[PDB]
């Protein structure tokens, strides 16, 4: 079956996505088109083969077509997350802990598959129709174990703000340590409204602020004890130190009844 280009939902740096709408079925799907250096679009494609969760953008299929790639996958009529942060507030506490509910199964997913994102942030998560969130763009994103064996990282990549203070400071880092810390960064956002820092370094007054433990200054102020140790446990400089998934599952915010049942 070949689709309809009715739309475009939005020009992200590389290219474009559209609204392909097949006009027999009417079946929706987005569509990101790349104009092909073209090892970072050709590992992206594999990387979503291997992918199938329920917080997670699925791949239907691809196209060669000359030189236009075409990566066909799921269509999100909710946008980013992006767009449900407004500015200096933030969200209800309620939508906050869902999306990240949301966000950790589908981390814990990729992480169980040797997979790491590597630039998780509000823009990359997608909410579709009953505003269950998506995680997308896999086009920095690796592979970290294969055949049961860990192998460190040594490519800085992801958005300064999200990204972890190791892969300024250090050579090479654990994956999974950084794709915890980037949600960390995404929760503060969700509950205050703005990012804490431009970047995680020593010469940032922000970072040097959160180190020593000012939680009297924005954005912490607004966020409420519960959350912010939380926030305490997975903003932690040192990687070794830092909370895993398994023991955020554990926390007592994570697991604080909050929101009520479909509407
Ligand atoms: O898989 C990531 C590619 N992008 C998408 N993939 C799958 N579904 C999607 N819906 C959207 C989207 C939905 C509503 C409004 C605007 C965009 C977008 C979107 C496209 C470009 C830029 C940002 C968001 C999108």
């Amino acid at each position: 079956e070949d689709w309809d280009l009715v739309q475009t939902l939005g020009e992200g740096a590389y290219g474009e996505v559209q609204l392909a709408v097949n006009r027999v079925t009417e079946e929706a799907v987005a569509v990101k088109i790349v104009d092909m250096c073209p090892e970072n679009i050709k590992k992206e494609i594999c990387i979503n083969k291997m992918l199938n969760h329920e917080n997670v953008v699925k791949f239907y299929g691809h196209r060669r077509e000359g030189n236009i790639q075409y990566l066909f996958l799921e269509y999100c009529s909710g946008g980013e997350l992006f767009d449900r942060i407004e500015p200096d507030i933030g969200m209800p506490e309620p939508d906050a802990q869902r999306f990240f509910h949301q966000l950790m199964a589908g981390v814990v997913y990729l992480h169980g598959i040797g997979i790491t994102h590597r630039d998780i942030k509000p823009e990359n998560l997608l909410l579709d129709e009953r505003d269950n969130l998506k995680i997308s763009d896999f086009g920095l994103a690796t592979v970290f174990r294969y055949n049961n064996r860990e192998r460190l990282l040594n490519k800085m990549c992801g958005t300064l703000p999200y990204v972890a203070p190791e892969l300024l400071k250090r050579r090479e880092f654990h994956a999974e340590p950084v794709d915890v810390w980037s949600c960390g960064i995404v929760l503060t956002a969700m509950l205050a409204g703005e990012l804490p820092w431009d970047q995680p370094s020593d010469s940032c007054q922000e970072y040097s602020d959160w180190k020593e433990k000012k939680t009297y200054l924005n954005p912490w102020k607004k966020i409420d004890s519960a959350p912010l140790a939380l926030l305490h446990k997975i903003l932690v400089e040192n990687p070794s130190a830092r909370i895993t998934i398994p023991d955020i599952k554990k926390d007592r915010w994570y697991n604080k009844p909050l929101k009520k049942g479909a509407k």
